[PDB]
């Protein structure tokens, strides 16, 4: 086997229009969301799930403007929360880390990922070649020269950590099933549900294929029935209000 320690680390916050957590909502009222990577203390090493958002992010709410996402998604990312800071203020620098993980290479989840250039960076085949053209991806969350460990479909990462093929969202999007010693078997959703109610209740979220992240969240319904585990979602407002975060760890 089990993970000894899993941390939920802050990465900075993103603002949204609400109609990206509710495909019914009206536009026009922005949400502050939460920015999160996770660190995964194993008898094998440090892992690392997610890098936060690149650093043409710093200080720069408007780096979105002139694109398709211009007033619709404002980075709130300062030096401290680049990922080379945080890794150092935890303890660890990026060749200290076992694996990286990318649960897909949207730019808040993979915005990091160059800092790693040693590191295996597990990421899903289909997520690579998506980035490689969509328009929603950011070049620097998809350097060209990283150590890629590509993957296709479901996981195991080292024992206690399973990577869920979960596409949909984003066309390789994958989702963490961990068990710890702490809590047993967790679930973490990362953007097959950014909220509760995405999961629970199906209600439509932003995605490249929502039929397909409906079937993805399906999936994840069977693996809840069977393994019961805690369940946290990608970037839910209402549960950062309860989670434990670094330096509590579950
Ligand atoms: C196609 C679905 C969304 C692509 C735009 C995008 O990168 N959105 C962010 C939301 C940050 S609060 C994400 O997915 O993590
Ligand atoms: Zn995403
Ligand atoms: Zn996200």
């Amino acid at each position: 086997m089990t993970v000894k320690k899993l941390y939920f680390i802050p990465a900075g916050r993103c603002m949204l229009d609400h109609s990206s957590v509710n495909s019914a909502l009206t536009p026009g009222k922005l949400l502050n969301l939460p920015v999160w990577c996770y660190l995964l203390e194993t008898e094998e090493g440090p892992i690392l799930v997610d890098t936060g958002m690149p650093e043409s992010a710093v200080n720069n709410e408007g780096l979105f403007n002139g694109t398709f996402v211009e007033g619709q998604i404002l980075p709130k990312m300062t030096e401290e929360d680049r990922i080379v800071n945080i890794l150092k203020r935890v303890g660890y620098e990026p060749d200290d880390l076992l694996y990286i993980i990318s649960s897909h290479l949207h730019f808040d989840h993979a915005g990091g990922n160059g800092a790693f250039t040693n590191t295996p960076i597990i990421v899903q085949r289909t997520e690579y070649e998506a980035a490689l053209h969509r328009e929603e991806y950011m070049k620097e969350c998809i350097l060209p020269h990283l150590n890629y460990k590509i993957i296709e479909g479901d996981y195991e990462v080292v024992p206690g950590v399973q990577l869920l093929y979960t596409p949909g969202h984003s066309p390789g999007h994958q989702s963490l099933f961990i068990e710890t010693e702490q809590s047993g078997s967790v679930l973490l959703t990362i953007d097959a549900s950014y909220t509760k109610e995405n999961f629970e209740d199906e209600v439509p979220f932003a995605g490249f294929d929502p039929e397909l992240a409906l079937s993805s969240i399906k999936r994840l319904k069977e693996v809840v029935k069977k393994e019961k585990p805690i369940i946290f979602f990608g970037h839910d407002i209402e549960q950062e209000k309860s989670c434990r975060v670094f330096p509590e760890y579950i």
